[PDB]
């Protein structure tokens, strides 16, 4: 499951950062820390407003990358840390985990990623 | 050359994040919103610590990306914006790009992203 640590950045603004494999390369979209919502500590659940080529991308290849961190979180030099997360995503548009984000009303769903590794990169 | 809101986001701390090519899929590093420096209003440079499979990636194919944002700026329909950079990457080890993050001693380099493109997504 998640670390401690982890959540603690969640406790802090800040931007997040979902990579996929684009078809001339890779793509890069974000969305922010406090939109998160994080089930039973192994899936990552973000609102989805756009999200179409990233979501085409990962019905090509559903491996993604997911960083994020925070100045205000001590890391293991000191004061800033943050995490690569590496995981499967999937999109869904009811469930359990529609509902985790339904909060907001611009999702046309939810981008869920079910983390396979967690390593604090600072 | 980058916008006047790109410009106010770097006056706030935030997570960069940079994507690359891997010959497995893509990769994700990053970089805090106060380090970087911009040359000639084109060229985004980073202190360079670690970035080892950034760099082999780098030397496959120079074509990058990198989002960075702040909470604390006006985006597009509120209060939050970011921006979705795309350029061509390279390292140096030595020369006016080099020295323009000669601060941090911990740099074995800098990451020099010629800017092609910026959109701010948010
Ligand atoms: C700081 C920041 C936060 C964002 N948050 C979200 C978000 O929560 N949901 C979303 O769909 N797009 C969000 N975006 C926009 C995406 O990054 C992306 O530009 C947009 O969804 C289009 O995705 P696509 O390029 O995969 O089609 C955010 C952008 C920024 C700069
Ligand atoms: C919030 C945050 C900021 C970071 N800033 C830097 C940085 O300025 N320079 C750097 O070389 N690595 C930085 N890193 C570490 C990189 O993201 C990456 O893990 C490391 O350089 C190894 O790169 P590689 O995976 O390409 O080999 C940072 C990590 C986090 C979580």
């Amino acid at each position: 499951m998640l670390p401690g640590t982890f959540f603690e950045v969640l406790k802090n603004e800040g931007v997040v950062a979902i990579a996929t494999q684009g078809e001339d390369g890779p793509h890069l979209v974000n969305t922010w820390n406090s939109y998160l919502k994080v089930l039973d500590g192994n899936r990552i659940v973000v609102p989805v407003g756009g999200m179409h080529k990233t979501e085409a991308n990962v019905a090509r290849d559903e491996r993604v990358l997911m960083t994020l961190g925070s100045r205000k979180v001590a890391g293991r030099n000191g004061p800033g840390t943050g995490f690569l997360i590496r995981g499967s995503a999937a999109f869904r548009t009811d469930g359990p985990e529609f509902e985790a984000i339904a909060r907001f009303k611009w999702a046309r769903a939810a981008l869920v990623i079910t983390v396979v590794s967690a390593e604090q990169t600072e």
